[PDB]
């Protein structure tokens, strides 16, 4: 059923940036100026949100200031794509104040990751328009060559180019999560050979829903969290956490019946994971929480904090094959 | 609403470690805690994971559940007390023997991460549980503060108390991050007050505990539903401004503040204000957006010393403007 979608990105389009949380545009000026320059050189225009350059310690501004910033982008018909500068923690503060009506009356590509999950999922829940787990300006497009160019490839392939369906999501050949080269480059990140992991064999087809699991706990139960439906594919990712923290998040899903409903799980890589001396991988901890319940599971998916990043539409039908390690998007996410 | 028997001198406290393996990593504080209580006249029965170690946790999901279940089903045990928190009590929730607890109610006590179990048993059984002392942090503390925490623990659980039961504020507190295993100096006596953040009175059933933890059980059958007129009791410890903003807004977008008649906010041990110089209550006031909810803050039922033993799931009367809290409903036999 033809069910409304944002317009594809085009060359020359204006991308609106906003800072719903951490004031990265103040604290990391070089990476920010670099990220801008990367996309401008590709041919896009950037429209700097009203909190760009601003500093309120752990945030860019008050809840009202940050809502006002995003709403001004949302109301702007000249903006085609709205992208967070970075995450943090405090995106969920904005949810009561977003102009959802405005967004529904002029759908745009909404993209970001990490803490922006609150907003991605909030907008999708209120408006039904799919949104995108993908690049945030500073971390993603501020990355030095070579990785930036793959992230950019995926960003273009999914939001600008036309794609016949089923659309296959190709595994990046290389990845990294090295904690270097933030503001200044000091050596080439290692180009590590990449793979996804077939943790539990099987196939599932269903609507993909998820994002950053830690952020989800900040919106769970509210009108801004979509209800997980029978047959959904759960997409989850965390970054720079430890084993205690993720066990809690996994058990949180378990005690909420999420794993009774989902047909399959896609787990992103865990940037800089701290296993607390256990040597356990995040999927092993999840598997203990799953207990005797068998669910097709594909891990170390490259849609998270690690580089490169894939752009994943949320709220659309996907097919995951955990045994052969494939993901295809089965329904249109843009027009 | 059935109720547990009051503690008595001579009873046995059963201890368990639903998360962090503190009896392994902190043997001196542990021993000291157990000796303090033995001296008072209680026995300690030591959970089957006592002394075990699995890095960030005491043991597997199944083993921790079995450890608590053995205590719940032991008729010789009057009080079940966590050794410490951590992060992972919520993992046990599917495996706990709620029906045995219900058929033989007893005192369930602890704080921090143990909120997952305090609320889950209450959600499942309707039996009141208690936000209060965990063995190692609470009773392994040195003088002077451990004796005030013990005074409160008797007042709620052992003493025969008339209704309404008045919960008094201590003279002095501390949150100094020293004297864990061994003493080195004395902690600073910080002079106390509770904070009339937003004036008013409210009477209603008290629900909450450690807010960070609550986000690990929210929306599940183990989280009691917040009803119209409930008093929200929330506490966080050793977090930062960003973290508690998220949790406050999490309550807001879930409609909690449309329903509760009052709030009671704990002190925030070693709070990190990220340079803002803002108090947690001020962050909460921003999130509240001028909604008029009576708000009493810096309540001493949290990670700071000393700690009050507060019942959960019972009628409470709070007066934020005159800084009083009374328990209005019987919580033990």
């Amino acid at each position: 059923n033809a069910m409304p979608l944002p317009k594809s990105l085009k060359y020359g389009d204006t991308i609106g940036i906003y800072s719903p949380s951490s004031p990265v545009t103040y604290t990391s000026p070089k990476r920010f100026e670099r990220a801008k320059s990367y996309l401008l050189q590709k041919g896009f225009h950037i429209l700097e949100g009203s909190l760009t350059g601003r500093y309120d310690y752990y945030r860019s501004g008050s809840i009202q200031e940050r809502a006002k910033e995003l709403n001004a982008l949302i109301r702007n018909p000249n903006v085609s794509c709205i992208m967070s500068t970075i995450g943090g923690m405090n995106s969920n503060s904005l949810l009561p104040y977003i102009d959802y009506d405005a967004f529904q009356n002029n759908p745009k590509i909404m993209i970001g990751y990490s803490d922006a999950t609150a907003l991605l999922l909030g907008i999708y829940a209120k408006t039904g328009i799919p949104t995108f787990y993908g690049p945030a300006l500073v971390p993603s497009f501020g990355e030095f060559e070579p990785f930036v160019d793959d992230t950019y490839k995926y960003f273009l392939e999914t939001l600008l180019h036309d794609q016949a369906l089923p659309y296959n999501i190709k595994q990046p050949l290389f990845w990294s999560d090295e904690f270097i080269n933030w503001e200044e480059k000091t050596k080439e990140k290692e180009l590590r050979p990449n793979n996804w992991i077939s943790v539990t064999n099987g196939q599932a087809t269903g609507r993909v829903i998820g994002g950053n699991l830690n952020t989800i706990q900040g919106i769970w139960g509210s009108p801004y969290m979509p209800c997980i439906q029978e047959g959904d594919i759960l997409f989850i990712e965390d970054s720079s956490k430890d084993a205690a923290t993720i066990e809690r998040s996994f058990s949180f899903l378990k005690i909420n019946g999420v794993f009774d409903k989902v047909s399959g799980i896609i787990l992103g890589k865990h940037e800089q994971f701290d296993d607390c001396g256990t040597n356990r991988k995040p999927y092993e901890i999840l598997l203990e929480v799953l207990q005797n319940q068998r669910i097709p599971l594909l891990a170390d998916f490259d849609c998270c904090h690690t580089h490169p990043m894939i752009t994943m539409p949320i709220g659309v039908q996907v097919k995951m094959d955990a045994t052969n390690k494939t993901i295809h998007i089965l329904e249109k996410w843009k027009i």
